[PDB]
């Protein structure tokens, strides 16, 4: 940086702080991801200059020329890397673009049926205290008391009774893949559309790791931020048939000018996404969150689901007699971020919460690998067998530094 | 730039034309600035690497201590420069700013009275293509069909004959000074809030140079994008009475984590704002337009409410026998940025208009004076009189490039 470090100090050592922490830390956070300096330059390009409103060759303002081709550049990528014959790359957010979906097929009061939230659904796919909980009627469906996976015939009764326009699938803490041909085939028996919200696993469908919702979904909705490692927003993804309405949905519907600078971050992340070694990352992250699995296993942790299939993993802290909030705490403490989770039947809060979260795409994007994710779990379990003794705690700090250098 | 053009050519190739044709080019769009180099360094961050759902000090995730640090130099600014009680400056854009402010204060159906989108609202206070038409039961004052001044006796009229729950002041293409006290005395007649939509006239009400509606509304919204000249964003502003509802409905309510790196560039933008220097800048945005308003006077040019008060006028081409949307194309030809505007009681379509809107923060900020604003004029004159003339065209084309160098 040249000029900022000058114009506001106190803002540049901020972000100064929060880069060596991004360094020095090790980041299980499962959404969490590091982004290249291509995507962050684009990010930081006169772009953010330029009002857009509309979309490629239908703007309601002159001048867009140049950001069309950006916008087209984004689009047509996002196209390529999932199969969809239509993509819109201008929400704000994931749940900006859950918002737009919504807003397309839904009207008032309608019902949902969305996957339950402390069972590893989203705040968007129906929480009372979000827009989707207050402005939809959502009822959920959960996963097996035991194996942890999707009811799939829960999923079929909750559709056949409540009568849902729109079947949302997909989740914010699910370490298993999804059956999206199950989703609609049971849409299909009530006539709701299907939506998938691949926001976690965007990344592991690009490349070729988790199946893609594309051919079976009406809408999929998803961040361009997380596994798929781009810029912080929303994309959309759908047929043909719902591109228009989709399209006016996202612009007049709920937003105004799109952030053309983070669009062209967008068209950059696609393009990395596209390239051979970015199938090498995504394997190298499912990779990784087995091996951390197994390791955590070895351990003496017990796996929500038995392990993984995907990026993440969720630790029931119940045989340990520890809350996520105390766990969390404390590998805090010692320089590992994870977060506190609920895990399906928790007997508490989601403030206080029976388990955590974790998930493998950032440190991969750091060159961890299965030694590290050994070394990991072997932390992990000296810290949480451990969380009285500061001796132990002092001794994975250091492990810790070791692994970040 | 050092890393998008070996990665991404094409992305890159796209960024420079569209960086060349801003300096290129005369904008003349009244929402259009061009934010420091700082601001744009802060967007291109390591900040977007971040999850940050909640707020300073009561966050959902750990590792946020120096983002909050952040965070906080955004509000403390905010407040500094419009001395508001609370501010947040989390929402992804202006239309979800008042998406959230509506969220907050509104059910469902609920009536509310905006300004007439054809007289100069915006399409977030009720267009029934938009959320805010579609989710609630908007209502419209006018602007005298002479003046083209708000008339406050329609204001009034409305609010007592629909008892709206919520009032809604400021707009997108109005010239002259905002009454708020005027806005809240009918407001506490009729028991509704007021709502004050500020963004285009954020910087000129930080320099001092329009009332600000913060003692006088309930909420207060903006972009720190146009005449604050910040990043591409929202932000909300009210007393501390509603400052723990306005957080909730932006998070949990609409939008999930925070683009922190574009909060770093709010701070950034409120910092300039607070300068001596930024209110200079101000000064001569609004100095400016009255020097470009008298000298397109001057040239013959009627314009709506006889003239401007802020940053922006409205060109009224009946007189000529133009449509808004003629003009824009031929000023296109010529390298100057203009967009058709509806104007009040116009007889055209909003896709045809009678009007062009015009802004002077864009060309202010690039060091344009009153010697320019003459100049504007002139080649405007010389091209609206000549459409049909491929010389004169040509002609202006040449003292375009002239001013831009």
């Amino acid at each position: 940086m040249k000029y900022l470090p000058q114009q506001d100090p106190q803002v540049f050592a901020a972000i100064e702080q929060e880069r060596k922490r991004q360094h020095a830390k090790i980041e299980l956070i499962a959404s969490e991801n590091f982004v290249s300096r291509a995507v962050m330059e684009a990010q930081g390009s006169v772009l953010t200059n330029k009002f857009a409103e509309g979309y490629p060759g239908r703007r309601y303002y002159g001048g867009c020329e140049y950001v069309d081709i950006v916008e087209e550049l984004a689009r047509e990528r996002a196209k390529q890397l999932f199969g969809a014959e239509h993509a819109n790359v201008q929400p704000h957010s994931g749940a900006q673009a859950n918002m737009a979906v919504y807003f397309t097929v839904l009207e008032h009061g309608d019902t949902v049926l969305g996957m339950n939230l402390s069972h590893g659904g989203h705040l968007t796919h129906g929480s009372p205290v979000n827009f989707s909980g207050v402005q939809y009627n959502f009822v959920a469906y959960g996963v097996d008391p035991e194996t942890h996976v999707i009811d799939y015939d829960d999923v079929r009764e909750k559709a056949r009774l409540h009568r849902p326009k729109l079947i949302v699938a997909a989740a914010s803490a699910y370490p298993r893949i999804i059956d999206f041909a199950k989703f609609r085939e049971i849409a299909d028996e009530v006539g709701a559309y299907l939506m998938v919200d691949m926001a976690h696993i965007a990344g592991l469908v690009a490349a070729g790791l988790h199946p893609n919702p594309v051919p079976y979904a009406h809408f999929v909705t998803t961040t361009t931020h997380k596994t798929l490692r781009g810029p912080r927003g929303g994309m959309i993804l759908c047929q043909e048939q719902f591109a228009k309405q989709i399209d006016k949905a996202i612009f007049p519907g709920i937003q105004g000018g799109p952030l053309m600078h983070v669009i062209a971050a967008k068209a950059v992340a696609f393009g990395e996404a596209l390239q051979d070694d970015f199938k090498a990352y995504a394997k190298r992250v499912v990779d990784n969150a087995k091996r951390l699995a197994s390791a955590l296993q070895n351990e003496g942790f017990t796996l929500v689901s038995g392990g993984t299939d995907n990026h993440l993993l969720l630790v029931d802290l119940r045989p340990q007699q520890l809350t996520g909030k105390t766990a969390e705490k404390v590998l805090d403490e010692v320089g590992i971020t994870v977060n506190k989770n609920t895990i399906p039947y928790d007997p508490e809060s989601p403030f206080v919460t029976s388990g955590i979260r974790i998930g493998t795409a950032a440190v991969t994007t750091r060159g961890f690998g299965l030694e590290e994710m050994d070394e990991i779990a072997a932390i992990i379990g000296l810290v949480l067998k451990n969380v009285g003794s500061e001796q132990a705690l002092e001794e994975a700090r250091q492990r810790v530094a070791a692994l970040t250098d």
